[PDB]
């Protein structure tokens, strides 16, 4: 058993209008569904650096992404292991069906794998060298994949076809998700911006121009809420449509994941400066902190909000319990 | 400026035991600090081990080796009263309610009034070789005083003459606190004892199991908070049978004050560390981590100050921050 202690740290959460530090409301660091802090419960020795995480539904399962192939966790030594690609390059984005029985692997090779739960179900083939990173729609229907090239490849999973192929971002598309059902997509890339497209008539709508790379992003499960992590080390929490936006200070080094827990309520980010940290959403008050042996590369949050898996640079990945 | 930030440790805060399950109100809300700042370095040069702040705030009193000095905190001493002789610790020294008059306490039979060139208005002798704590009771008239000897010497300011004698403790009473009707009052034969100051008797006996170095009588009534040996901090209900256990020291918690509003408390320790807590159940709201032993702390009446008094040979000035 675990109990809070308050601390304080030099101004960290910022709004941009110019900046001034965020008075925080009485429900920042506390309140129901806010985490009181993070458990670490198993270490699961992959052996090759995690680069991608995904958390079965019901929980159960984790599948680590390395070298090669993805490994497949009891998390009540690895259950099976599934080999995707040649055993030299990495899986970067393995996501997971809303059922739970069909896995997509993406990584660096031109193919995606969709996995029976095993055996590979069918393969679809892009005409770019690598994937960096995958979104699943909400009906279980499309796949979009994050290329090198920049381009964002739309795969109709029942027929395994290419649908369209995005204007993407020039230099590579890094990151994605999808908006709360699912009309709008909203990529990262290299080239310093966030673009949303129009789903239903296919095409760009907005664009976000930043100062460094985008690395990663999220899209509040509750609306309004975008939040980015920087190559600079900040993490940006922008409103979709209002022009206010949150500007947060705790990573020392590049932010390489981001997830929103399902209730929307907080968020969680992982750096190059081995750290863990959970956000309270919008203006990013500071919920916990964990400090990993490595870079965190990759996270995941359980669709019940009790469990986060994080990859680590250590060659491993981590299981948390969130304790509320 | 600071942002607070939620951090976690293994269960500290036990109901006397299971661990405390803390409400919503425990570690944020209007009155309850967010951090403390240290704005001043009070260089006494001899372990500090009274601190006592003046009302309003403007002047701190430091109470060394034989000496008293006065710091104006709005780094070098603006006065310095010297305790005849030299050899002995100060450790004890109470301001009046206006503040022109200090009452010090010490290793040596008496306890000196001085008047604020500052001199010695009078000396009041008691039959124990020493006095270890002291209480003003709220209308200036008379002083409590915890002798060596175990006794509770109760003294007229006015003529200079003892009252009454209590029965105190079997060994040293080492703390005291004043509810303006019941003393509270610690002890080194391991009990916490409550004194009827109008009928002259004694009330209560709480037994632990380790000796009391310090206490606290909650401003707004109910609780009791102590000081132990053994390093817990002890948050005992004045009258129901529940009582909070704390364990954020690693050493003898050498001091323990409430803030004036009563929402929370800060205990210092031979650990180096003082710690604030939540009133009653003891969450902790923050802690500072000092060079030494920390051995004795005050709160100014508007709780925007704290001072603390350290092993280290000088004294800490703490901006609290809401
Ligand atoms: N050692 C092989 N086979 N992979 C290595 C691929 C490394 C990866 N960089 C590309 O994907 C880069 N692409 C490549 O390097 C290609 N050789 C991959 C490829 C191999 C084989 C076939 C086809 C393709 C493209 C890229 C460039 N950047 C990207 C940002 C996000 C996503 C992608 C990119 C810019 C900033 C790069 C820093 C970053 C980073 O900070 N990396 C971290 C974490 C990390 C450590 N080891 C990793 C392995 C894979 C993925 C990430 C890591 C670090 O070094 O601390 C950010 C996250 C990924 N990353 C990389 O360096
Ligand atoms: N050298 C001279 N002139 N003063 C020194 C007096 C030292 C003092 N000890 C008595 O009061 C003792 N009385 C004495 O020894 C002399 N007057 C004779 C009586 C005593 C004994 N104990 C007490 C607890 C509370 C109040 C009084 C006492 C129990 C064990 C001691 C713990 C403690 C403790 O742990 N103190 C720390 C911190 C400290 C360092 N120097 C100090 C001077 C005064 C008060 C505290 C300190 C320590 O000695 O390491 C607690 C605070 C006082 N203290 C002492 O050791």
């Amino acid at each position: 058993y675990f109990q809070g202690a308050m601390g304080s740290k030099p101004a960290y959460s910022f709004h941009v209008t110019q900046m001034q530090p965020v008075p925080f409301p009485p429900d920042a660091l506390i309140g129901p569904g806010i985490p009181r802090h993070a458990r670490q419960i198993n270490t699961l020795n992959h052996g090759e650096v995690v680069c991608a995480v995904t958390i079965s539904n019901p929980t159960r399962h984790v599948y680590t992404g390395g070298k090669g192939c993805v490994k497949v966790w009891d998390i009540s030594s690895p259950v099976s292991q599934l080999d995707c690609l040649n055993r030299d390059n990495y899986i970067r984005s393995c996501k997971l069906l809303p059922d739970g029985c069909t896995l997509i692997v993406g990584g660096e090779a031109s193919t995606l794998s969709i996995w029976d739960l095993p055996r590979i179900k069918a393969e679809l083939t892009s005409s770019a060298p690598a994937c960096y990173a995958l979104a699943i729609s909400p009906d279980s229907k499309v796949c979009f994949s994050c290329c090198s090239d920049g381009n964002i490849a739309v795969w109709d999973l029942h027929n395994q076809t290419l649908v369209r192929q995005f204007q993407g971002h020039t230099d590579g598309a890094s990151c994605i998700d999808i908006s709360n059902d699912g009309t709008k997509l909203w990529t990262g890339g290299l080239d310093n911006t966030v673009r949303s497209w129009d789903l239903r008539e296919g095409r760009q709508l907005q664009q976000h121009d930043f100062t460094s790379q985008i690395f990663s992003l999220g899209y509040c499960p509750t609306g309004e809420w975008l939040a980015v992590g920087m190559e600079s080390s900040n993490v940006e929490v922008l409103h979709v449509n209002k022009p206010d936006k949150y500007q947060l200070h705790l990573h020392e080094s590049c932010v390489l994941s981001l997830k929103f827990a399902y209730c929307g309520k907080w968020f969680v980010s992982t750096g190059k400066d081995n750290l863990l940290n959970a956000w309270r959403t919008p203006y990013g008050a500071s919920i916990f902190q964990s400090k990993e042996s490595s870079s965190v590369l990759s996270c995941d949050i359980s669709v019940d909000d009790k469990y986060i898996v994080t990859g680590s640079g250590d060659k491993k990945a981590t299981v948390y319990e969130v304790i509320y």
